[PDB]
């Protein structure tokens, strides 16, 4: 395939990427949600969209699989982002990473296990604060963890907060903001900035309003 | 909670689960595939369901998050199980472990490399076939990866076939079978070996027939 290959994922980075890939003049020819199928067509014939994980975005756009796609910053920032480049904040499915433990639960004074999917994030984040935490590696269901006290606190995204409330849980900290980012190939860059660039434009212009 | 922690999975382990837990005397009061509920009541109480993603299973039994859970083997294969006793093959939710790739596709004289969610049974297995691979970490839709020339193989789990199929792969080599197995808590063994032990005798007696 000659033209650009889109890494996105599925739920809310697909629904909120749509409106600027049609400004962008790319229009999917079918709802993915919808089909098992993973390689889809756009209406422009040098387009052509990934329906991923969100999670391995970044390592298909990392390794040339797909030239461009849009991630998570959560997943950016646990994933590590130094062989893509990061060109948009795009300003769609906004979150926070927090950490989170039972509502009112003292903390322990010892070491304290973090259940967590965001491994990296988790101990970077602690280490800012003085903390040399030990991480139980979860790949969902992180509001379940304090309940049955598997470690001390998790670290996940909260958009609502509707989630930790139903559990009993609440935001101990605020960690950062997430939104989704343009991500690209360090070598697509390169070589195919000319299909790149009016889409790249196009969503910088969509993005200002 | 004083009683039994069972930690399970949806899709087919829940299903094929339900029968044994039946069988011996546990019944759950509701669909967990209908719900966004983590903890389940049963029809015994002394017995509570946990609905975890299959990678974390093995998680929460060792932790004792939960006393005991059924777990795939190619997830006991990769998350390691020498801090739980595998007690049981169930023989439900069969299926292979194999490496795949394009149907005909030559493999090329070099450090192969495999995209995988199976990363330690990735390097054992071609470890054991003279073989040092390099592997990339994949979360899911392993199928993809040799459609887009991420990775030389895959290695995944194959039931039918049909994922393989319907996407121009064929199966190189048979890895390992795969089967649910019944993994307890190394501690809870120990201390609620009186309440485990007439459901491990259950569950032994129904798969005989
Ligand atoms: O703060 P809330 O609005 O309750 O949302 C928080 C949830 O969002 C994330 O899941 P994701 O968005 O990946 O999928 P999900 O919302 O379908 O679980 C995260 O894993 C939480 O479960
Ligand atoms: O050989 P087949 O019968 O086509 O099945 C193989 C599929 O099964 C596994 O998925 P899992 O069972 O975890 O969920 P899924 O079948 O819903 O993808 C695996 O990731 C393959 O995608």
């Amino acid at each position: 395939f000659l033209g650009l290959t889109l890494a996105l994922s599925k739920g809310r980075i697909l629904e909120e990427t749509m409106p600027l890939l049609r400004a962008a003049g790319v229009e999917l020819l079918e709802d993915p949600e919808a089909s098992r199928k993973l390689i889809f067509p756009t209406s422009n014939p040098n387009v052509r969209v990934l329906i991923l994980r969100a999670s391995d975005v970044p390592t298909y756009v990392e390794h040339g699989a797909a030239d461009f796609g849009v991630a998570g910053k959560d997943v950016l920032l646990e994933h590590g982002a130094n062989h893509v480049y990061e060109l948009l904040d795009l300003k769609i499915a906004q979150c926070k990473l927090m950490t989170a433990g039972v509502k009112d639960a003292p903390l322990p004074n010892r070491r304290l296990r973090i259940a967590t999917k965001y491994v990296n994030v988790a101990r970077a984040y602690f280490a800012s604060q003085g903390q040399q935490v030990d991480v139980i590696k979860l790949y969902g269901s992180m509001e379940l963890a304090p309940l049955v006290g598997l470690g001390d606190l998790i670290v996940d995204v909260v958009d609502t907060g509707n989630t930790l409330r139903a559990n009993g849980l609440e935001a101990r900290d605020h960690i950062c903001d997430v939104s989704s980012r343009l991500i690209v190939n360090q070598v697509s860059y390169k070589r195919k900035f000319a299909l790149l660039e009016p889409i790249l434009d196009s969503f910088k212009n969509s993005i200002n309003s």
